[PDB]
Formats: C-alpha cells, structure tokens, sequence
C-alpha cells in the first residue's frame, strides 16, 4: 500500500519542513556530533574530561560561554557539573520550544495546551537528543567543544554518580537503531504532540496533528531504512520507555532535593517537575 499519491507527497513535504526547522533550531545535529565522535570532522578535537585534573583544565579551556559566579565556583566538582547540566537543560527547553513553533498547527493550539505539551514533552526530547551526543565512552558538551567520559561521571560522589548512567543506557540501545536527523525531526514532533498529557483542554486537535506526524514518520522510516521493517514499532516502544526514564530522573532529583538541601534547583525546572 506504499503509493505515490498526493497524500504521500504531502507527507514527504511535512518531513522536509520538519527537517529544515530542526536544522535551524538545534545547532549541533546528530550528523555533526557523529563526525566529531568518529574524528571524521576537520574541526579541532573536543577537550576530553576523563579525570579530576582534566575537569579543572577543561573549565579553563572550554569556552562555556556562560557565567558561573564565585558562590557556584566555590561548590565541589559534583555540584558544578550538576549545575552545568541544569543550565544546559534550560537552554534545551528554549531550543525545543522554538522547534515546536515550526510544527504545522502547533501555534494555532490554545497557548495553555502549547505550554502543557512542552512541560510534559521537553525531558523526553532532551534524552532523545542527548543520545545523538553520546557513545559508549562519553558525551559531547558545550556544543561539541568538550567530551565528558561515562566513567568520570560514574565516579562522582553519591547521588551524583548515578544521574547520567540511565541516559547512557537509553542512548546505547537507541543509537543502535541508526536514526538520522531526518528521522529524529519527525520522531521529536510526534512526542511533543501527545494528546494524553494531563490538563489538556482540547485533545482532538493535538491527536489530529499527531496522527499526520505518525503517518509522515512511518513513510520516512520505510524510505530511509530498507534494512528494517520493525523500526516504526521499535520507536513507538522508545516513546513509552522515555516516560519511565523521566519518572526515574524526577525521583532522583527528589533524593537530591531532600538529602542535599544546600543546593539550588533552577526555578524553571522546578515548575516543570511540579507534576511529573
Ligand atoms: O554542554 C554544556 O555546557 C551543558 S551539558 C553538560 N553535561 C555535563 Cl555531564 C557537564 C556539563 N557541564 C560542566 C562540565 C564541566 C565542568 C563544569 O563546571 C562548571 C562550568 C564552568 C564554566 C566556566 C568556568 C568554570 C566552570 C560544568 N554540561
């Protein structure tokens, strides 16, 4: 039932629209991240953080293009890294919000529904896109100017040693699906337009957009992945997986909130966590 008809031409036009918007919204694509990770890039190598010495050298070398005040710098290494992650998460929320506004029909939704979809959506999208920046050894940071090792992150004192490991475990399995940016543009759109998010006023309009994104995604995967007939079904399970990874992350933050009372959680992230 794969046919070239006006319906399929419209679904290919939607896929290209989303790809083009995704390129504009997300500075470091998966294509450029893989080229850095394999060394295939002509770019200067990222600075590698693999121990305490290289962490402190990296803090001098990596132009984080972000102000960490004296009171934050005074914090121990684990809290500095965690506060860095929190800062990047807030930036990612901004990028994902600009991408969502490019999804046809999204800006026409009630502004409260746009905020709800983004509130419940953004962490699922952050873990999806973080996989693009990961291999089994570590994760690219600071728009690919740095690379932090998986074992260096595991070595941070409890509870900080556990926060990234679940994202690496998700990423190694997700990356084995070999999605490209063209696939991910549509996958992320599908997740954002989830009609079962709590406190949505107008469900039917979101479901109607999502159904069309799901058709565009299924057609993209069939064209772009002749090596697998399972990939669409496998991505539907990744969507359900992501909700449980976010649950787990929120529970970790609660432990951090209770047992590390000193520490400062970003007020914008606190708002999002309120009802996850
Ligand atoms: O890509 C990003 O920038 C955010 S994502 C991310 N992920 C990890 Cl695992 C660490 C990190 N920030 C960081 C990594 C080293 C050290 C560190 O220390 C505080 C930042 C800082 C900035 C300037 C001078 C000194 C310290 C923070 N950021």
């Amino acid at each position: 039932s794969m046919q070239l008809n006006p319906e399929s031409a419209d679904l290919r036009a939607l896929a290209k629209h989303l790809y083009d918007s995704y390129i504009k919204s997300f500075p470091l694509t998966k294509a450029k991240a893989r080229a850095i990770l394999t060394g295939k890039t002509t770019d200067k190598s990222p600075f590698v953080i693999y121990d305490m010495n290289s962490l402190m050298m990296g803090e001098d070398k990596i132009k984080f293009k972000h102000i960490t005040p004296l009171q934050e710098q005074s914090k121990e290494v684990a809290i500095r890294i965690f506060q860095g992650c929190q800062f990047r998460s807030v930036e990612a929320v901004q990028e994902i919000t600009e991408y969502a506004k490019s999804i046809p029909g999204f800006v026409n939704l009630d502004l409260n529904d746009q905020v709800t979809l983004l509130k419940y959506g953004v962490h699922e999208i952050i873990y999806t896109m973080l996989a693009s920046l990961m291999n089994k050894d570590g994760v690219l940071i600071s728009e690919g100017q740095g690379f932090m090792t998986r074992e260096f992150l595991k070595s941070l004192r409890k509870p900080f040693g556990d926060f990234m490991e679940p994202k690496f475990e998700f990423a190694v399995k997700f990356n084995a699906l070999e999605l490209d940016d063209s696939d991910l543009a549509i996958f992320i759109a599908v997740i954002i337009l989830s009609g079962d998010r709590p406190g949505l006023l107008n469900v039917k309009p979101i479901e109607d957009i999502q159904d069309n994104l799901l058709q565009a995604l299924e057609l993209q995967l069939k064209l772009n992945h002749p090596e697998s007939s399972q990939l669409f079904a496998k991505l539907l399970q990744k969507m359900t997986d992501l909700r449980q990874i976010v649950t787990e992350h929120v529970q970790l933050l609660q432990v951090i909130k209770k047992t590390e009372t000193d520490m400062s959680l970003h007020p914008l992230l606190q708002e999002i966590y309120k009802d996850l």
